[PDB]
This record gives structure tokens, sequence and C-alpha cells, in this order.
């Protein structure tokens, strides 16, 4: 997260760290046994880490659960990143409390101008790598589709939305992928891609979760 602030331990209780021996992606807890992340975060050997704050120290509140299966969206395209969403089922259910809680799925999509909270342990520099130990937060607004499409002409599908600052300086970055974009208490986006990080006129692009709620519910209902 570039230009963000320290969230504070356990203030984002649905945030998970996808770990394969190091933090590689973010994710969101949607019920005690399922996590939602981005399809480009897929790999086998995924341990889901809940209740985290400093990902390098065990401080208490952490629950490490192995993924029983990951379900990448069948229409995911790794060249365009269209349908960049993945569901991970956990081997065992997490104990939900105040530090580990699920986030609700939206009933409607969000509008441009909606302010959302993006969080993650991804890079904090737009030039070079500085990964933090604790979770960073950034409040960013969803942008209008016309500004999004003028920024990435021909690269935005109806399953993507832009959120961020066109003047540059604040954005999500590498390491943040798969994590949550929460607006008004509802999961509206999944960190997906961007051109560099916090560069002017290059806002972050996110998976538009409101287009997948029936797919998520139908898939969880059958697995
Ligand atoms: C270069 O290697 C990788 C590998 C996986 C990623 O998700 C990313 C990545 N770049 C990203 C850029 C952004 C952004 N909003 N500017 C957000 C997530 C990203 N994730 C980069
Ligand atoms: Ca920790």
């Amino acid at each position: 997260i570039v230009g963000g602030y320290t969230c504070g331990a356990n203030t984002v209780p649905y945030q998970v760290s996808l770990n394969s021996g190091y933090h590689f992606c973010g994710g969101s807890l949607i019920n005690s046994q399922w996590v939602v992340s981005a399809a480009h975060c897929y790999k086998s050997g995924i341990q889901v880490r809940l209740g985290e704050d400093n990902i390098n120290v065990v401080e208490g509140n952490e629950q490490f659960i192995s993924a029983s299966k990951s379900i990448v969206h069948p229409s995911y395209n790794s060249n365009t990143l269209n349908n960049d969403i993945m569901l991970i089922k956990l081997k065992s259910a997490a104990s939900l409390n105040s530090r580990v809680a699920s986030i609700s799925l939206p009933t409607s999509c969000a509008s441009a101008g909606t302010q959302c909270l993006i969080s993650g342990w991804g890079n904090t520099k737009s030039s070079g790598t500085s990964y933090p130990d604790v979770l960073k937060c950034l409040k960013a607004p969803i942008l209008s589709d016309s500004s999004c499409k003028s920024a990435y002409p021909g690269q935005i599908t109806s399953n993507m939305f832009c959120a961020g600052y066109l003047e540059g300086g604040k954005d999500s970055c590498q390491g943040d992928s798969g994590g949550p974009v929460v607006c008004s208490g509802k999961l509206q986006g999944i960190v997906s891609w961007g051109s560099g990080c916090a560069q002017k006129n290059k806002p972050g692009v996110y998976t538009k979760v409101c287009n997948y709620v029936s797919w998520i519910k139908q898939t969880i209902a059958s697995n």
C-alpha cells in the first residue's frame, strides 16, 4: 500500500494473509470456512493466516489454517485478468471472534465517489521495494468508468473498476493483490492490478465482486 497508514492490530478483522512460506497475497474471510482472493494469487501449498497484524512475529490472535481447495473462476483469463477471483475453502473452520470476523458480500454494486478501505502488507514505495511488517490501510474512492477507461483504454472489462488517486502518491501495490476493497461494510473489490504503483493517471484496478455474488453463493453451496 503506498501512501497509506498503519491500520492498527486487528482493526481489519476479515483481512487474511495467503502464505506459502512468505506473505504472497491478501484475501478476505467471508464465512468461517471460505476466503475470497484474486485468481492470479493461486498456487498450491497455501496456508491462510487469520488475525494477523505483524506477519513476521506471532503476537497472539493468529489462526493458521491450510486451504483444503482453491476454486479459480472458470472464466479467469490470465492475460487480461478478467474474472480475477478465487474462493479458498479452509481445512477447518476459523474461530470467529472480534479479531477474526467475516465481511459481508454486497447486495448492490458501489457507485463512483464511494470511499473504500483497501488494506494489505504489499509494497509501500512506488519506486523500489519496502514491505511492511504490519497491515497498512488506505482510504480510496471508486472512480467513474470514464476516468478508468481513459486511464487503461481497451483494458477494462465490466468486471473491473478503478479506485485511487489520479495525482499519484497513494495506491495498493505488489503484495496487496487478492485483498479487500471494503465500502460501507461490504466487500466490493479485490485488489487485482495497476501500471506500477501510485503513478499519476494510473489508478489501481479491482475485481468487481458485485458481479460474482451468485457465483460465490452457488459455488460455496455445492462444495
Ligand atoms: C510484478 O509482479 C506482481 C505479481 C503479482 C501482483 O499481484 C502484482 C501486482 N502489481 C500490482 C499493482 C497494483 C496497483 N494498484 N498499482 C495493485 C496490485 C498489484 N499486484 C505484481
Ligand atoms: Ca503475527
